[PDB]
């Protein structure tokens, strides 16, 4: 299987503007997103929520990919981010369909301090795996992670899933409705990458069978709470900016305006993902803990 | 004894969560902002915009105390702000009355990389020039900024202006929409040194003679605009986050996707601040040029 069809979206969130950045600019000028014998898309997800530049008018575009709201009839009256997902997956997709896409890398940027993030959707797949070790080791020394998302009741129905190969990209730290340079820059190097290797696929290079490390999600926590639902603490300050790294049982986690320091407990070691995220204010949680296991692939031809 | 009425706002804009976190801590327990002998009420000027967490509901809040505003017959057509705003008026002013609150702090965040700054509307007033020397001098060697806003024209029409003695506290960068613990660290800090001030001088404490810099607003500085009006360069990487730092007219300034570098230009050295601030690119504006003035306080006492 050689790679036909490699789209680039932007603006799935409307407040994240790096990838809108990019993708209106190459929408003008493409140049840089196609290689020799590779055809690249560039499409704006949400443009309603890139005008107003908000994250979303209705409801998370990001959220609905799924079969409860790519399937039903097409009304005025739906939520606009409904609307606009189906006119996404007849274009793009069908999901599930052996027409849609091959691979679809959306953009996204957070608040966290992440630097240059690969999101996995299958712990399984080898050629996400292969692809995922190229860009990570041609971004070195520049620092690059790769957050796994499955299981298996948590799974989110995003906008990248519509292809058979779906990759997500995330830069921070990024304020909403921020365009930063140094961000941009790491953002349109992970691109480089990613379609550079798709290029040397489909040009008949074998990979060696290989390993990466990943973070695999556990489970999210929230703040503490008040006995409304306010937020009770605050990310403790030994904690906040320190995405990826090691967080033991011992270690502060929430600090609150009293000066009291909450700590992890629990088992083991966790590395703490997501850390104070605009975000996830709105949707209760202060970050992600993960686990950090190996993914090995087996050797990828054309 | 003469000042007797102090108000600490919070949540002027919604989504700057700083000013909304501290006041609604001291609402439920005031003992950090009492000082003996002196009435401190805090106040969330803006609730509707927090709920949503959001900047304003239908217009910005702090640049509509003014007599167009303030003065109109109440309605329930008339913008939510607007409506609020004459709520504020008739409870903590009303404004230019001597029986409005003698001084207000509103609390603010900006998404650029400032510091602690102090927002100083009067270049002749002899108390808050000292009140900020005081602020400045028991905070080192932590940094703190004061930005002068007087022209003629660029001046709003703020929400403490209701205030005989106006003060606006500014800590950055924090991502709008986020609650970091170090900027909460710094603005009460701020807030505590500017309460024992208060406190000093009406104990009949002497000040003598003070100079302090400033940074006067001289101009906003637009993002260069597309055939369409789109931003079409970012701010330069070397600019960026570098907030009160001197550029001279060699220096860069803005970088395209290309990426070209745009000087700065004229023939004189300039302060940048709000570099990269969020609020203002729907403004259509990139960063404030400043110039650093010293300014001179009178001895004060009573
Ligand atoms: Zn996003
Ligand atoms: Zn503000």
């Amino acid at each position: 299987e050689h790679i036909q069809k490699v789209a680039i979206f932007g603006g799935t969130h409307g407040n994240e503007l790096t990838g809108v950045f990019l993708v209106k600019h190459w929408l003008e000028n493409g140049a840089e997103i196609q290689r020799t014998g590779l055809e690249v898309k560039p499409f704006i997800t949400n443009p309603r929520a890139v005008k107003k530049c908000t994250r979303y008018i209705d409801c998370d575009l990001n959220r609905i990919f799924d079969l409860e709201n790519l399937g039903k009839k097409m009304s005025e009256d739906l939520p606009y981010e409904v609307r606009r997902a189906q006119e996404i997956n007849h274009l793009f997709g069908p999901k599930d369909s052996e027409d849609s896409y091959d691979i679809i890398f959306d953009l996204h940027n957070t608040t966290s301090n992440m630097g240059c993030t690969l999101i996995l959707e299958d712990s399984r797949n080898n050629f996400l795996i292969q692809m995922f070790h190229y860009i990570k080791t041609s971004l070195a020394p520049l620092p690059c992670y790769v957050y796994l998302i499955e299981h298996p009741s948590l799974k989110y129905a995003t906008t990248r899933s519509i292809a058979k190969y779906p990759v997500g990209i995330e830069v921070g730290p990024q304020p909403q409705g921020v365009l930063r340079a140094d961000i941009l820059d790491q953002m349109r190097k992970m691109i480089k990458h990613a379609l550079d290797f798709i290029h040397h696929f489909n040009e008949g290079k074998e990979f060696p069978p290989c390993a990466i490390e990943v973070y695999k999600i556990i489970e999210k926590v929230d703040y503490p709470r008040d006995e409304n639902g306010e937020i009770a603490a605050i990310i403790h300050p030994n904690l906040q900016d320190q995405d990826w790294k090691p967080l033991h049982p011992g270690d502060p986690m929430f600090l609150t305006l009293d000066g009291k320091t909450i700590p992890l407990g629990g088992d083991c070691t966790v590395y703490p993902v997501f850390v104070n995220e605009a975000a996830y204010y709105e949707k209760k949680e202060a970050f992600a803990k993960t686990t950090k296991l190996t993914l090995n692939a087996k050797s990828i031809r054309c």
